[PDB]
């Protein structure tokens, strides 16, 4: 209610609603644009792709991308309690320690380093290796290490990678991320487990100091001096003004910057062009946009029927250096085993069961894009330019990734499954490879960076996640990430939320 308002009930928001309200002297209101879940397919891990295009998916469309053969891309996003966590591939990857070293350099604060994050990840995790001093034990989020249920295709892929020199890992989360392993998953008893499941339990929801408001969109934050004084909330019925002492934005990589721009906080020139009065000129709001790509894909005809995944279809990412299968350290590329024959819209889909794809990507793209509001209204679509493949480094590294994928794909360890390669076949030059890659890449679903945390004067938030231009507004979601982690970012978003919860309880 009165003390703190959380905008957006997604991954970070669900965690915060629970954690902030642990203080009985704190009144917490959670405002979510979507509805509570009712669709049962949501908890079926193997149904995650079918979830897209449904009612609770924002379904943004990017600008045409010159670096991906002029293709425009669809960006699925959760619009319901639990957010993008409902739509997940449910992979759990903390990231690599060096990923977070970059956050430390950017933020000027040690709290964002692997060593300090370690107890934070551990507080979040309920992991089967919990107790080893590295992984968490007894935390709200189950982490599952698949073994028996791993697809024989995925095991064959893992063997192919292992034969090449990649070490065998138990999940990606020990601080060592390069190697071969089934992906760790947020699954318990065969059921997907979301942020909302883990943190917004029946007990938490029963707290008299926690109020959850659904089907309600925050349209503008209203200012008085150097503070946010109230929020304008738009519901199925009409609009209403909500007051608060502290405001935390958890609307995610697209919607957090959009809310700020609608409120007249952002690039003066962007707001002008959107017809929004400028109250605080912050040039970096909406900028620094990053995302991961996967090439869809190194497609193989199967020598025998490919049986449906007993997990989540994309069962094993192999992170590695771009120039060697034996070298250790921070990942540069990734090749993943897709039990489903996944291809972009640029290719015809093979019959089900008849093919599998190896997905290939780069782990730390240097390209940087932007999100801008097109007008003042909730209904005015965002202008999203991820700037995919715009740097020479990103393009060169993706050649390395495709090359790594084909090397793994053609190993004897996969001869039991492989009939022959369907894609890319025979690219005989850099340009031909570049063209196939540009036609094949799709989003890995990890948008972030649009409200970047930094120690420099024009960063959007400081190391405490406070919007630099105001006293009582915080941004606590994927938008603050200075840079992408090597792999999927949900663990990182949750780590961001937990460290902010700890900071709030520490200073109040
Ligand atoms: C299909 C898919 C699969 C994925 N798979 C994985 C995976 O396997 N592993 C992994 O690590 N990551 C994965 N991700 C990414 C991960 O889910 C997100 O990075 C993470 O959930 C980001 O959380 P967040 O709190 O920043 O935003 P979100 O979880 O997206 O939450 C934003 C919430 O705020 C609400 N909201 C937005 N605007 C407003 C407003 N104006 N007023 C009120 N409410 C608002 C939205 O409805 C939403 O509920 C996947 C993403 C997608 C789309
Ligand atoms: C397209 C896609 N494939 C596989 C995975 C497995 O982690 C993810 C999750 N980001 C994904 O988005």
């Amino acid at each position: 209610n009165c003390d703190i308002v959380i905008v957006g009930g997604g991954s970070a928001g669900s965690l915060l609603a629970a954690r902030l309200s642990e203080d009985p002297d704190s009144r917490v209101l959670l405002i979510e644009a979507g509805e509570e879940p009712t669709d049962p397919d949501i908890w079926n891990p193997a149904a995650w792709p079918a979830l897209q295009g449904r009612s609770y998916d924002w379904d943004y469309r990017t600008e045409a991308q010159a670096g991906t053969a002029g293709r425009a891309h669809h960006w699925a996003r959760g619009r319901l309690i639990g957010g993008s966590s409902c739509l997940h591939a449910m992979g759990y990857m903390r990231g690599h320690p060096s990923d977070f070293q970059a956050w430390v350099d950017a933020s000027g604060d040690r709290r964002w380093g692997w060593d300090e994050l370690l107890p934070v990840f551990q507080a979040i995790e309920d992991h089967p290796l919990g107790g080893d001093g590295i992984h968490g034990k007894g935390g709200p989020l189950p982490i599952h290490l698949p073994a028996d249920e791993v697809s024989p295709l995925a095991r064959a892929f893992i063997e192919a990678g292992a034969s090449l020199g990649l070490p065998r890992l138990e999940g990606h989360n020990s601080g060592e991320m390069i190697g071969v392993t089934p992906n760790s998953l947020n699954i318990r008893d065969g059921r997907r487990v979301t942020a909302a499941d883990a943190w917004l339990t029946k007990a938490v929801r029963g707290r008299k100091n926690l109020t959850i408001l659904t089907g309600s969109r925050v349209r503008r934050l209203k200012l008085e001096g150097n503070q946010v004084r109230s929020l304008e909330v738009v519901g199925r019925q009409g609009s209403a003004e909500v007051f608060a002492d502290q405001i935390v934005l958890c609307a995610g990589a697209l919607e957090s910057p959009a809310l700020l721009m609608r409120s007249g906080i952002g690039p003066h020139d962007v707001l002008d062009a959107a017809g929004v009065g400028c109250l605080i000129d912050m040039p970096d709001i909406g900028r620094n946009l990053q995302d991961h790509l996967l090439g869809a894909g190194n497609l193989y005809a199967a020598r025998k029927p490919v049986p449906p995944s007993r997990l989540q279809h994309s069962e094993s990412m192999a992170y590695m250096r771009a120039d060697s299968f034996t070298a250790a350290g921070q990942p540069e590329i990734v090749v993943g085993c897709g039990v489903a024959p996944i291809v972009s819209e640029s290719f015809p889909a093979p019959a089900a069961g008849s093919a599998y794809s190896l997905l290939f990507g780069i782990t730390h793209p240097t390209s940087r894009g932007s999100v801008r509001i097109s007008g003042p209204e909730l209904g005015d679509r965002l202008i999203i330019d991820p700037a995919y493949l715009q740097t020479g480094r990103d393009r060169e590294r993706f050649r390395r990734a495709l090359e790594a994928s084909r090397t793994i794909g053609h190993r004897d360890e996969l001869a039991g499954w492989r009939e022959r390669e369907l894609l890319p076949g025979t690219p005989n030059s850099a340009a031909e490879m570049d063209d196939f890659i540009a036609r094949s890449v799709i989003t890995h679903h990890h948008p972030c960076g649009t409200c970047r945390m930094g120690k420099d004067p024009d960063a959007v938030v400081d190391a405490n996640l406070r919007l630099k231009a105001l006293d009582n507004l915080f941004v606590v979601d994927a938008s603050i990430m200075p840079n992408l982690t090597a792999g999927p970012i949900h663990a990182a978003v949750l780590a961001i939320a937990e460290t902010f919860a700890r900071q709030y309880h520490h200073h109040h």
